[PDB]
């Protein structure tokens, strides 16, 4: 909604909805810059809690607590798709939330997201609504094989042949779905972006992402596939349809034919952007705080040195934690979570390097 | 002389909660260490980046002991606790920095005599305790020379007319006299030392002071004294025990002779640029060292930098411009009470043209 919003100076208070690693890192940028931080999260053990001037323990559905956080802050931002869009909407109406509620609302709804992106003139993966058993017939006819059916609201079945059709019938029964073409994906990249006051926008270096088990495993900067220009064009069509301020990320597929497709949008700092803390002259959190408090953003971000960022899951710590002592060049971030679980994101690692290919090979060896 | 290797999840205690404590605490949490901070003020800048805050004076032995109880390792962020109290603490708890450097540098005479003993380049000096000693200073050192209180007070003696004022410093406290040199440049070397004699140097820093307060740090230093400065640091390390990050400030006189000036056995103001400019910060490496982790073998200057301190009077002047300048990289400490000469923050400007940026900064700060 607001093109121009309050310019808050050091000393003002920033509220953060959610206290995970993302809010943690926001809050550290904020306190570095002289901003006070209030963080809200149901968990007493959230990683953000002891980098906040004040901690409000409550669930994201709790209207009173969210209102207390409003009363306490000169601006509010959010670190995960936690809060309901309806609660967010109410909150934007009463307090200063330059991010607005529109992006969160839209991004909860796979069908409408896909349609507004298509209406934007952005290159989305072809798609169809699968409301009823009968629509699956349409889908085979229009999309696959292979095609993937995902739940429309807030589950996936890959569907390669008829051998997978019965399993798919099962999901449309429970909840409404959306079907997409299943691309033979050459590579995967992302663009982290920050949008500020008076239509200012700045772009981070195109990032190259590897996933393992649908969890981000490796990010390499600079992306080894030149798609910066096309990614920016798609991002620019995106911003005409969806309002962002602060940092957001757009994820992309590159198919077999070097063709670029918008995949997913994160209306917040994103895992694929963490490398920027060490490798850039601003981090995705630095700019997020500048944007949200209404300051000028830098015109460009400089990649000071190339980098390979590895997530650290519970299982990765189990494997690697005894070697950390010996590798200062790993630039460890450890979030502070009490409870290690195998696939839980416990920290990450950013290796600055002049040889990204070689560094990549070292990590494969290292994480096997 | 090796110190416990502490893994993430361990607890670091910080004596003192000013901005140096704050920046240590921020690295520590980044790296997954818990932080307990002690400081007499509820307003201290480090308070809300600590897991725990112990509000207490620096001579509060009971609280100094609660801290040790709660911590796997303790570091001090500044000269705060007395030498004898720090010594007892070091004997009872894990404090890699030790008490020796604090104790030495609390005594200007022994400091000087120990540096000389170590073979470092020290400004020529003599003890002035008694009225007669001034005459030795007149002869040996010559005008001008400066009379500095041995413990803890200062007076510059350009000629005869100042002798009265110096005599009146000798009446009260004990002193050491030094040649007052014409200083052409000041530089400092920030250094981190850890387990197994590992030693890593930051890039040589060129410092400018105004009113005895650090004003501007330029990196890389525009005087080529890196080799020499290291040789001096290597001699000092022989005589003085450091673990963690420490800084040695030097003078260069108008004949290009280098002199050890001051030693800080802790992260130092002139090192803050390294947060934006280098691949590791003086704070990152401090935490690595003090927790018994391996250090990087070198530090890389990713881009040159001009850092300015922001005192209260500088905020008064410039704070309304901050929003237009993301390239200043503003650090604002969080101190509630602004005073004209109090350190409130700093700014680090990365640049590919140090000299142009220095001119820009002189004009911005002139007001």
């Amino acid at each position: 909604n607001a093109m121009n919003f309050n310019k808050l100076k050091f000393g003002a208070t920033i509220g953060i909805i959610g206290g995970g690693q993302l809010g943690k890192m926001m809050a550290q940028s904020a306190q570095k810059m002289g901003y006070k931080v209030v963080v809200l999260d149901p968990s007493e053990d959230c990683p953000c809690r002891y980098v906040a001037h004040e901690f409000i323990q409550a669930k994201y559905d709790d209207e009173k607590a969210l209102n207390q956080l409003g009363q306490k802050c000169d601006v509010i931002t959010y670190e995960f798709e936690n809060i309901s869009a309806q609660q967010l909407k109410l909150l934007c109406e009463k307090y200063n939330i330059p991010q607005g509620y529109q992006a969160i609302q839209l991004l909860q709804d796979r069908l409408t997201e896909k349609e507004t992106l298509k209406s934007a003139g952005t290159k989305v993966v072809p798609f169809i609504s699968v409301k009823e058993s009968t629509d699956i017939d349409k889908a085979i006819e229009t999309l696959g094989y292979p095609f993937i059916v995902k739940t429309r609201f807030g589950g996936q079945v890959l569907i390669n042949n008829e051998k997978d059709l019965q399993e798919g019938f099962k999901l449309i029964e429970t909840s409404e779905c959306v079907a997409e073409k299943y691309l033979n994906i050459k590579k995967e990249v992302s663009l982290t972006v920050t949008r500020g006051n008076n239509n200012q926008i700045t772009f981070f270096p195109l990032q190259e992402n590897e996933h393992r088990n649908q969890i981000l495993f490796k990010t390499i900067v600079p992306a080894r596939i030149d798609k910066t220009a096309e990614a920016k064009e798609q991002v620019n069509k995106i911003i005409q349809s969806i309002h962002f301020i602060g940092t957001f990320t757009v994820e992309f597929f590159i198919d077999s034919n070097n063709q670029l497709y918008v995949n997913e949008i994160a209306p917040r700092p994103h895992n694929s952007g963490h490398y920027s803390i060490e490798a850039c002259d601003y981090s995705q959190f630095d700019t997020h705080i500048l944007a949200v408090t209404g300051q000028s953003l830098p015109n460009s971000i400089e990649l000071l040195k190339p980098a390979v960022m590895m997530n650290l899951l519970g299982k990765d710590l189990d494997l690697l934690e005894n070697e950390f002592n010996e590798h200062p060049e790993w630039h460890l971030h450890i979030y502070g979570k009490s409870e290690r679980k195998d696939s839980r994101k416990m920290g990450h690692m950013t290796v600055l390097t002049n040889d990204v290919n070689q560094t990549e090979q070292d990590m494969y060896a290292k994480f096997e």
